[PDB]
């Protein structure tokens, strides 16, 4: 029952309003005649549909789907063709060498042309499509669809998947279908070289001797096999099924994932289910009443419901409760998982997505790479009135418990609450659902960029705090001499303080002043960091000082110290990477540049090319948009943090 070969682990790549809900739920409802990952089946298949992101931007978690999945179902509105944003789509799956196949949906819609997608495809994308199937019919007349592979036809009796009747080609559509099939022989003789001989001959090769080299060139990457339909009105989606387990790799097509033992060496892990246990755990769901579920891929070894696994991240042992597979409309608890496999672990108190799960006595391999993100936009949320603002900090302090890489701060200058997160986009979706599904209603403010505050010259200065009656004496001074740390070194604190000149019962207190002062700079009231203060002198008044004083004396003292070294603005700088239309290179580099950008190369990606470069995160708020209408829609970039830099003497000079 269970066969690597004939796995199937596909996910549905589709451009918005392509139609690629509809696509795969009506992919449920055939494989249904018998969620992250749901699973189904189709003519002694295990089809895992692989539920990606549902808008293209999302790049993490586009990097563990697209690590996770296998092959694809590139999803194109036959309207358009290939859209701007159907480009992009692709340029993932080409990104990520994923195997794929297209799918030109909304047939049945006016504008529906196989052709102008075809030639879209060749001309934009660079794709070799290959003409797999020819369709009947035009708009609404959009009957039925032929195969060229087989040189059979089928026709749809209705809108419904309800009737369906293998027919023989009518005479009208013979003439092209016999075009499309000896191309389709021509393109098969590229892979296989008794096809060639065969073609050569014009002997007509055998209908699996075709499907097997359409295959291979397809998981090679050399060729785009090309479907229709309408999923809408139900019309070839059986097809697309059969063409899924035709063409579409088996975990085994593909090369084997990547992992660095413990010693530091780099394997390729190969899927033995007798091999050792290893898997990833890529999406976490809290289920309501079954529990918090852990979804994972099994690149190695069996996974055993019952069993103890080791996660190698987080270094300790979980133990793995039951097992489920996500079917379309309802749950299956499953012994084991084998590999190349997917589903549901259960229980499994400390794991999150990212974490690599081994078998116990297994190798402590780690499967997904390190960098947490650091908080680079700050966002503001003034709640209700004490009114949600009840809940959303409970409901805050658990959506910590599947993100770790966002934090919380409460803003003390004016009051309001601070999520940090990485992108704009990590702030928005935290956003909806913050309102949305866990009911918090407020004042969401703008996502401000995470800016810092430093000095450039060491300085000696001193803070004093002193009060005689009001209502009871008070007495704190101190002497620092802070100096700058290295760029991102963050807070180091040095007691050069000789013997009883502050009473050692108060450096804890001026300590606590000087990290509360630092909290807000001079420039631009952001947080101070990379520096290094060092208490050598002070005084005190022997009846009136007091830890108050001392406190106070620090903040005062730490205060003036930013003032006077000379103090600048750091901000982040990220490392973005765009990928245009090569007739697009020169007019977007400018911009970059106009972005007080640094290019750092363009390496061609696919027929397209990759800018690299840096540019301040400050510089690109709505780069999307600006990209979009630069490349006319056909752009997409991805930005990640890179470091902090010393803002320019002119943008200091404005900041304030
Ligand atoms: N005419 C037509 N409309 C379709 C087809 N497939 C999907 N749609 C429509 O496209 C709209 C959005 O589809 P959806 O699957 O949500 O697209 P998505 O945003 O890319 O996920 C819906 O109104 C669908 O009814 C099709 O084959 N033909
Ligand atoms: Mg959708």
């Amino acid at each position: 029952e269970y066969d690597l070969k004939r796995l199937r682990n596909i996910g549905i790549a589709a451009h918005i309003d392509a139609g690629k809900t509809t696509t795969t739920e009506r992919i449920l409802y055939y494989t249904g005649r018998i969620a992250a990952v749901t699973t189904c089946f189709w003519k002694d298949h295990r089809i895992n549909i692989i539920d990606t992101p549902g808008h293209v931007d999302f790049t993490i978690e586009v990097e563990r789907s697209m690590r996770v999945l296998d092959g694809a179902i590139v999803v194109f509105d036959s309207s358009q063709g290939v859209e701007p944003q159907s480009e992009t789509v692709w340029r993932q799956a080409e990104k990520y060498k994923v195997p794929r196949i297209a799918f030109a949906n909304k047939m049945d819609k006016t504008g529906a042309d196989l052709w102008l997608v075809i030639r879209t495809m060749q001309e934009r994308l660079g794709a070799r499509p290959v003409v797999m199937q020819l369709p009947i019919g035009r708009e609404d007349t959009f009957s039925g669809i032929i195969d060229v592979l087989r040189m059979k036809a089928y026709t749809y009796g209705n809108d419904l998947g309800t009737d369906i009747r293998e027919i023989p080609i009518p005479e009208e559509y013979l003439d092209q279908a016999r075009e499309y099939h000896e191309k389709l022989v021509e393109v098969a003789a590229d892979f296989d070289e008794n096809i060639m001989l065969k073609y050569l001959e014009g002997e007509e090769p055998t209908e699996e001797e075709l499907v097997a080299a359409i295959r291979k060139g397809t998981i090679d990457l050399k060729i785009t096999p090309v479907f229709l339909g309408s999923a809408l009105k139900n019309k070839g989606v059986q097809l697309l099924l059969d063409a899924v387990v035709d063409y579409l790799p088996s975990p085994l097509d593909i090369p084997p994932i990547k992992g660095t033992t413990p010693e530091g060496e780099v394997v390729e892990i190969h899927p033995d289910p007798n091999g050792p246990l290893a898997a990833l755990a890529f999406k976490i769901m809290a289920d309501p009443y079954v529990g918090r579920l852990t979804f994972i891929r099994v690149y190695s070894g069996t996974l055993t419901s019952g069993s103890y696994v080791y996660n190698t991240t987080k270094g300790r042992k979980e133990r793995v409760a039951r097992l489920l597979r996500m079917h379309a409309n309802h749950r299956e608890e499953v012994e084991e998982l084998k590999a190349g496999d997917l589903g549901a672990v259960v229980g499994l108190k400390e794991t999150i997505t990212g974490d690599t799960l081994v078998g116990e006595d297994a190798p402590r391999v780690i499967l997904e790479s390190i960098e947490v993100p650091e908080p680079v936009i700050d966002v503001a949320i003034e709640p209700k009135t004490k009114a949600d603002q009840e809940k959303l900090s409970q409901a805050l302090a658990r959506l910590a418990e599947e993100d770790p890489t966002f934090r919380v701060s409460t803003h003390p200058e004016t009051g309001q609450t601070i999520i940090s997160g990485m992108g704009e986009l990590h702030l928005e979706i935290i956003v909806d659902r913050l309102k949305r599904e866990f009911k918090v209603d407020a004042n969401v403010g703008k996502p401000q960029v995470a800016y810092r505050e430093t000095i450039t010259k060491p300085v000696d200065v001193e803070g004093k705090f002193i009060r005689l009656t009001g209502g009871r004496g008070q007495y704190g001074h101190v002497k620092i001499k802070v100096e700058p740390l290295p760029r991102g070194s963050g807070f180091e604190f040095v007691n050069a303080i000789v013997g009883g000149v502050i009473p050692k019962e108060y450096i804890p207190a001026v300590q606590k002043g000087i990290e509360e002062a630092m909290q807000s700079g001079p420039l631009i009231g952001f947080p101070v960091v990379d520096i290094k203060v060092t208490l050598y002198d002070g005084s005190y008044h022997e009846v009136d000082s007091s830890e108050m004083a001392f406190k106070i004396a620090g903040s005062m003292a730490i205060k003036e110290a930013v003032q006077k070294g000379d103090p600048v603005i750091l901000e982040p700088i990220m490392r973005v990477e765009v990928t245009t239309p090569e007739e697009y290179m020169g007019d977007v580099i400018g911009d970059l540049n106009a972005r007080r950008g640094q290019i750092l190369g363009m390496e061609p990606r696919g027929n397209a090319q990759v800018i690299r470069a840096f540019v301040p995160l400050a510089e690109m708020f709505g780069y999307a948009t600006d990209l979009r209408s630069k490349t006319q829609g056909r752009g997409s970039f991805v930005m990640f943090f890179d470091h902090y830099q010393e803002v320019p003497k002119q943008v200091q000079e404005k900041l304030i």
